[PDB]
């Protein structure tokens, strides 16, 4: 009766397109802010962020004001969308097809005229992910917000603390705040500057996932890549398990070209690891091959050069601690052991190049063991957020 | 002619604005319920559930009644969306671009008021998956309804049991229940408090398919990979049939990447069985390694460490039940057959180290057997469901 | 002229809520069918069938008559949506994000008040897909239409038997028929019972193209797999040859994955059959092994057993057709002559031992032949389709 | 001025539901045509053509006339949709799920009343794709259109020459024309006929992406396969490489499952051909299997076959062009002679066997390179425009 | 006060339908503009580009016109779709499904009756992606604008200088210019000719991301097979790592599917680059087989041609810098004498034939290093914009 009665009232001469303000000179005071509810995903390959927000707006509508005592019980009234005037507030960096995601919903007015609007919706935004530290990265993704259409000299924008309290974890990302910033910019487009509301929500990546499914695996298969130092070369697979480690390795750099976007701005950390990896992996099989030619070679080919004969069998090979008738007859049996004598030369020689591959081994098994320890960790640690995170997450 | 009257008698005058109740004070009763039909989909790298439901709203609108004597035959009439006054009940923890995927249809309304309204739809709900105990996984899915913009001193919301009689089963997922709970919380926003609904889909995920795709596949692959401790080492395939073992394992990873998120709360059952799977795996290749080194060990190298002449060649090996011109003729006779001689010792202790091999090859046949019944066993009876799932699902 | 006039005063006093009867008391027959006009596609995985369909809808509109003498030449008029009654016929078991993938037109009635009304869509209908006997498999995929808000006392709906006279074939898909039945069934949220019309779309699956793709393919390198009865030991390549085909193997197992729904209310013929295929590659494997421990056996280990000596090497290899200083002198020559008499017997007994090898070679390529022709045609013919398939599409 | 004047007269009276016609008996006539801008895509996998097209219908409202020398400078009007009458024609073999593609521009009309009406669209449509010749294939998509509710009393469909002066060439495909046709069809739903306009888009597939990326790698990898037959067997790889390079081969087959649709109306040419190619390698592969059971023929087994002495060793190989004390003394140097002997027989009798692999290696060198050289001519030249293709293309 | 009796006296007798000129005679004048605030997507499969754009369109409107003397303070107007004439200037060659990506937002018009109107949308358009350079390639996309229905003699059309301040690099593309250009076309449709305005979007790719992921990994790959003529021919692996590598090669391959369109146009230079390449890898396996036919070459078959034994073991080889009873005993022991002499003439014959493959080996590392440092350098320096990227980009 009395619900009845204000809604025919509040409608009588209302126009959705007048601003609704007492004094047309002075701008109308919008107070903006959000609730986030949920961090939906985060598409560094497209560069977009998709979030459940209740973006909140208040202002004053000066028509929409009645006596409670006049209209006993009725002490707040809804409008939908169309009905009421309302700030065209829109995402400016907007990443959605239909470039406005929001879902319009009622705007609660009460007795004094204050209106509150929070509309729900799932908003896309195109936000530059920074991928030079990934997967320990922290990304600072903005949410701009701003009437499209109405100037400072119109809407006077306020920005309000961004709520939390409801927003509900992830596993993927932890939260580490979402401070907000009101500017006042010019365009080009008009002479009446523009203010908007811009929401930084700053966001550290938890790295337990990608760091079991990525960096510990990839860093135990190249571990497996080291096992061709200890592999005798009699065995026939040294190449074969060293090559095929190696373009196994390969499907990591290609989860993370899955992941990762197609820019130049800069090189991920996951792929400067991942890249000198394989080209650890890589020399390995470079120096199998030396050390298949040294155990391969020809006895009555090059002599060893002295340089070699030395620098590894000496003092390499030290550090590791390593280590009538019957004269025709003698002319035939002679000739024989002198045959045998020959084989057994050979394979003297055939011996201290086997030995020779055998101190390459181990030489480039502790090299390329303290390369990949080197590189690995320096490379790990080069990130500023690597101790938060093994700190945080492990 | 009686169904045309009351049509037009029942519009003179009413808003689709005003909230239907006679006393504006008091709280309108919203009884709130669902009929759960399917469960279309669970996308657990998305953290979305996908259902087929039919949302129950019944409430009393006090302008929409007639007496039927007066309009015989006339004993319920039908409104489209926008005529008549609805509750606004929305989905919170929505996961749909449009947020809001309810499709509209009429609402059913008798002669004493009493108004009846279920529309369809497919309904995408954030939904949080604990994939810790997957495949052997049950979840808990929150589908929280509640009016946006009506608090709790205007729309009293109250909870109906879930009708689940016309439910279509799944075949992934035994639904093990839909408790409802009615909540009155606080926000932020606001200062009258705001009630919702909030019905919890708890699923059993159904194990027979993962089970026979992912855990017995995996299970019998990982079994060839022991067959390289049965192998013999003259083959010169071990260190293939390893390798290519363990690259081949990678294929169920990459596949549960597919399926889990990239989230860091936890570790699935499943990653760590695979995983552990793996470094079992990893460590028989490591193991084979060791294998070719103890059998192309060269008979002039190192000589054999009592440790190891005992603790495998007495011990272990018994525990597995294994066990003028004449003269200068002589000289060079000799010498052919002292070679020989020579040739035999190195071909007795190059023996004694393939020996040496075989038992390992034994004792990790042995030993990695265990550790894969043991692990396989305790990471999948580590799961709380897994009786259960056993007995319902083979 | 007439046109204009009619139009006109079919609209006066014409509300489009109100049920177009003439005794408000008596049901309104709605006679429902459809013309199929495509099977668009068959979602296996997401158990969706989308199909292209002219819902076709006859009713009478008791105020939509004119006399034909008094408007010369106008013998039809059509009505857009929202300007006439239109019955509310949703299809129940919608699988569309949107629930209603219907494609409004006019309603086209005559002078009589004979209402049509022919909606296209593209409609997408949760379909149960019994994949037990893919791909041999018959599909019977219910669209489900039903009035939803009006029940048996308002809406009489009456089936009309489905059209196919333009039905477009597919490809993969042979229409067996679209035999429909009207129910009247009960509902738990309302009293008045609820009609609907099922048409059962049951489709038999055309087989060459998935037995050209999946079956045959598998059967061939499945075929390669044997060869490793027939290879060598001495080639080195068998373990290889035989990991290699069973690892390539798995490829068909993922494209059945990536078709199949991840269902646990049965086993897919095509996965039994794979999966059968692979152990038996599997087993070849094992008994790979098996072989090259017996090719590979040191002579001086082990004796031979008499189980084996008689079950190889008698009767199964007969059933298959196999079959003072000279002095000095004559000592060391004579253990020259000893030692190549013991590397005789070594060959002898290393050649024994490779004969078992190779016999249980062919008894594996036997036996290992015939239970791949058994379980490949004892597993394909348990389909009850097979012959009609075979027969059809061969 | 005259612009206002005119367009509040135009809209007196007028109602969008009636066809524009002066006499209410005769047909209206209605020109349609298109403008063909772009083929956007051919989802040969899901049947669908996707086009950008400007349909054009014209016709002539009997209504919209005015005289321009009352409304100087007034010589066109414009009109949205839903405020002037317009045919319904639909894309009757639509593939879109909204099933309606087209967007709704103006109809600019004349003073003399001649309505022109030209909506751009993306229109996809269900068109059977003849995969049979593929990637040789010609396609010929129809784009049936109609008006869904008007027959042929009533709108006398007409058709207009297709518009290509403004395509934009594609590719991938070449325009081979537009021909259209008028038909006059009965519906089984209804008495009175439904005229409708078919456009069908010939369209010839560009070979030299296909052929690059499909064909010819296909036939060097399938080249690198004959490599096996000049390789020697004591390298140890023969199988290896042959085994890899068949399992590499169904990359191929893998992209075009990804291409190609699940039908089994016909087996497209690219699946015969490497289907073939398969085969042919296939069976280079279990001729490598019976050549290494030539070389690796044990000495002491069955003796060689005549029919194999002949059929190999003496024609084909000529085709090729290949080709006391002193006496204990003596008995056991001369059992060491005559087992070396012994030794140089059997080594004659495996060098022959290893003569009879080598010429079975160059007679299936030959054999294998002859087939594949046929097979590969004989499939493509098979398709009739292998012809065409190769001039144009090449 | 002001706003709201202005809003009320600007809709007096306003038709949203007529064109806002005084003079019908003469055409409007639109100014037409965008602001290009970032390049979202390039889909080169396709062929569509994804940009966030302001479109930019001011004319005046010679009804909204207020003197602000008699309005204070109400300088400005806002006016939401369908209530004011707008442009419809629409994006001709879209590829959007809508085919109208534009968002809908007010137009600003002042005292003087300029209106302004600055749509966002996130626009899809048809764009030609020439191929032929890639990955250092200039893209040329022109966005083409138009009013849809009005021609010259009524829209006269202007184009404004592409606005780029707010304009946020990309990552993979460097904005190098949008400059536009205004034509004045005919059409086949119609006689008045109409203006529009193409904007061409000039956009170079960024060529560090792709040639760390594409063209290095390649080339560094590619350079792991030239390893196979280091490798010695009795590690046995040689054909197992050129077959490797090669089959390795062909992801790049796949991924530049992945990533290229279907088109005939021409041949990408990643294509060229890529196939060149795999054909160099694929001759040193065919190398790698001639290399194994001299190693495993019979002594007793056929003799070396002079023609080898000079033009390898003479020059290349030397360019290259590589270089009664007594008399039974004597008959037995020559016998066996002699035999190790011709078993040292075969050694020495197989000997020269090794050698022959060694410096084969060497000849072709050399020549297929030089083929791999021409063919890659003289491709990629082929592109004009090679330098500008690699001084840029590195
Ligand atoms: C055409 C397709 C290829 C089909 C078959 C393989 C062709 C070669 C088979 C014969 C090998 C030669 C041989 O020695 O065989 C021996 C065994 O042979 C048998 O008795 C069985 C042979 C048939 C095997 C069937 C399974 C094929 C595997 C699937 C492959 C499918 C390929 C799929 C294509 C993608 C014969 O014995 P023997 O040596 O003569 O004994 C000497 C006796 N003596 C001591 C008295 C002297
Ligand atoms: Cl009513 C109408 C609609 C479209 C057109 C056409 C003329 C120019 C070129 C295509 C389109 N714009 C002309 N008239
Ligand atoms: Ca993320
Ligand atoms: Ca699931
Ligand atoms: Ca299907
Ligand atoms: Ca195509
Ligand atoms: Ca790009």
């Amino acid at each position: 009766e009395f619900q009845r009665k204000l809604y025919k009232e509040l409608v009588k001469n209302y126009n959705p397109l007048e601003r609704p303000v007492a004094n047309d000179s002075q701008p109308l005071t919008v107070y903006f802010s959000l609730s986030l509810l949920q961090i939906m995903d985060v598409d560094e390959k497209n560069q977009v962020l998709t979030t459940n927000i209740w973006l909140q707006m208040s202002w004053t509508d000066h028509y929409l004001q009645w006596n409670v005592s006049e209209y006993p019980g009725v002490k707040t009234v809804r409008f939908p969308d169309g009905q009421i005037w309302k700030p065209d507030i829109l995402l400016y960096n907007s990443a959605d097809e239909r470039f406005d995601a929001t879902f319009h919903t009622n705007v609660l007015v009460n007795s004094s005229g204050h209106c509150q609007y929070l509309p729900p919706g799932i908003f896309k935004s195109s936000c530059y992910i920074d991928v030079r530290w990934f997967p320990f990265d922290v990304q600072h993704c903005k949410l701009k917000f701003g009437s499209w259409s109405y100037g400072g000299w119109s809407l006077d924008l306020q920005m309000q603390e961004a709520d939390i309290s409801g927003y509900i974890p992830n596993g993927e990302w932890d939260l580490v705040g979402i401070p907000g910033k009101r500017s006042e910019r010019f365009y080009e487009c008009c002479k009446e500057p523009y203010p908007d509301v811009t929401f930084t929500v700053t966001m550290r990546r938890r790295t337990l996932y990608y760091g079991l499914n990525l960096l510990i695996p990839c860093v135990l298969i190249s571990a497996l890549a080291l096992l061709v130092f200890l592999l005798p070369a009699d065995s026939g697979e040294k190449i074969s398990l060293g090559i095929t480690v190696l373009l196994s390795l390969t499907v990591f750099m290609l989860l993370v070209a899955e992941i990762m976007p197609a820019t130049s701005d800069s090189v991920p950390l996951i792929a400067q690891y991942f890249a000198s990896t394989m080209i650890i992996v890589g020399l390995s099989v470079v120096v199998t091959v030396i050390v298949l030619q040294y155990h391969h070679h020809d006895p009555d080919g090059g002599k060893m050069p002295k340089w070699t004969r030395v620098i590894l069998l000496n003092w390499c090979a030290w550090f590791l601690r390593m280590k009538p008738d019957l004269a025709k007859i003698l002319e035939e049996v002679r000739y024989i052991a002198n045959r045998f004598r020959c084989q057994d030369e050979s394979e003297a020689v055939c011996s201290e190049w086997k030995f020779a591959a055998c101190v390459v081994d181990r030489l480039c098994l502790m090299a390329f063991s303290v390369f990949t320890i080197i590189c690995t960790i320096g490379i790990l640690m080069s990130a500023p957020n690597f101790v938060e995170a093994v700190s945080k997450d492990f």
